[PDB]
């Protein structure tokens, strides 16, 4: 009876062992009709368990992972050589990353911790934690994108105010600014403008959980003020990488999985992974979302990845890189989600008790380390990442907007009067029907009657 990676013949041992299990079990219940009611008794189960952990050992069975030989113990190594990078002066840093094919939810390697011989805890599928700022494109701006209530260019607000509770919306130290494009928005992680466009989405009551379920979310509250920002969520790194496969592969899930086959000695088919493709956000979102996250990258301004890779490998450096970091306040989860066409890359760091990090392991250590990573990948199989490029769907509306308000040129009830509105222009990419609307005076996402007029006698004279 043999465990096979793709092709041929430690966590990983561990992790299809289980999964496997799982799945004997489904086969043998039904293979004895044992009934829809007679499986609740847990005494039946545990016979079941017990069982299909039996048929495993001693039976002959062929089990096919999704796994790739070469690409998963080059992520071994990687994590070997270059794990103490990640020390960043607060302990040792556990780690967690897994890496997955955009087409087919199969996952191709992982990383369960630095060390499984010093600490069993498996990061990659065990670990849950809050992901932070990485929520924000999923969860609030493609959703408002996908839904016509934003385009790549529209203004949001990035000024001080206040939770329902009173306190302040920081991002780090600051109150905040002023008004801001999505892409600024992005690049920053700035918290206000991300609270106020799911601030929006429950205003229009929009089925914001049908979204989440269809990745495989699990969020037991959606009414959270800080969701965006991943207060109420937490999620292990597999899972969170698929829902970064779904903004990858144009909008559409496949659902994660490890185990393609299990065949019994003779060819009967115990069971197989039967895709099950879900369009989530339109392939016009997705394609906006992508561009988007292809400038948090290069604008370097939350992480230095590009940076650290151009040196490892330019050539790599210069397939079509996309994705977003996270940080927990207090420091204690650092993420980094990546994508080219073909492939996504979630990793995480902390720690088990859950202290802090330094200030700079999300920015600079982690986005070192998955350099090295996505290096010793590249290196063990040189076509995986693939040259392709991301693109604009030919579905996306192109509008034509005033860098200013995001908004069409046009004339504006100016609190009593009028002005018509100019400044030169830019194009902004939307995913409904017809566009950017024409400006209006509440043009921004989010914000209040103090600063729309801060802000409008100022985008003036
Ligand atoms: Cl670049
Ligand atoms: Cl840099």
């Amino acid at each position: 009876s043999e465990i096979t990676y793709s092709d041929g013949t430690d966590y990983l041992y561990f992790t299809t062992l289980a999964e496997a299990q799982e799945r004997m079990y489904d086969y043998l219940a039904q293979r004895d009709n044992v009934s829809a009611k007679e499986l609740k008794n847990e005494a039946t189960q545990k016979f079941y368990r017990d069982l299909a952990a039996k048929e495993i050992e001693n039976g002959g069975y062929k089990i096919t992972t999704t796994i790739d030989q070469k690409i998963h113990s080059a992520m071994q190594s990687a994590v070997a050589d270059y794990g103490y990078l990640l020390d960043d002066g607060t302990g040792r840093v556990e780690v967690g990353n897994v890496l997955m094919d955009n087409q087919t939810g199969a996952i191709l390697g992982f990383v369960g911790g630095r060390n499984y011989q010093e600490n069993q805890n498996n990061h990659a599928f065990d670990t849950k934690r809050s992901p932070a700022s990485t929520t924000k494109p999923l969860l609030a701006y493609g959703i408002a994108i996908d839904q016509g209530l934003m385009g790549s260019e529209t203004i949001l607000s990035n000024y001080p105010t206040n939770f329902a509770n009173g306190n302040p919306i920081m991002y780090a130290n600051s109150k905040g600014t002023g008004m801001m494009t999505l892409g600024e928005a992005l690049n920053y992680s700035w918290n206000i403008p991300a609270y106020w466009t799911y601030r929006m989405l429950r205003e229009n009551g929009v089925d914001v959980k049908g979204y989440m379920e269809k990745m495989g979310y699990e969020i037991p509250e959606y009414g959270i003020e800080s969701l965006p920002m991943g207060g109420g969520i937490e999620v292990t790194v597999a899972q969170h990488t698929n829902g970064y496969q779904t903004l990858a592969n144009n909008g559409v899930y496949h659902q994660k999985h490890v185990i393609s086959k299990i065949e019994a000695a003779d060819g009967r088919v115990v069971y197989e992974y039967q895709d099950k493709p879900v369009q989530v956000y339109s392939k016009a979102t997705a394609t906006i979302m992508q561009g988007l996250l292809r400038e948090v990258l290069s604008s370097r301004v939350t992480t230095t990845f590009k940076s650290n890779l151009t040196s490892l490998n330019p050539t790599l450096a210069n397939a079509d890189w996309i994705g977003k970091t996270g940080t927990t306040n207090q420091d204690e989860n650092m993420w980094l989600m990546l994508s080219t066409p073909r492939l996504t890359l979630g990793g995480w760091i902390g720690h088990d008790d859950n202290h802090s990090l330094s200030q700079q392991a999300g920015y600079s250590n982690n986005s070192n380390y998955m350099a090295h990573l996505v290096n010793a990948i590249q290196q063990a199989s040189p076509s995986i990442w693939g040259n392709e490029r991301f693109a604009l769907d030919p579905s996306v509306v192109k509008s034509e907007v005033l860098k200013s308000t995001g908004q069409k040129p046009g004339k504006v009830s100016v609190e009593g009067k009028e002005v018509e509105v100019t400044g030169s222009t830019v194009t902004s990419y939307w995913a409904n029907k017809s566009g950017a609307p024409a400006t209006s005076y509440r043009f921004a996402i989010g914000g209040s009657d103090a600063d729309y007029q801060n802000a409008w006698s100022s985008i003036v004279g």
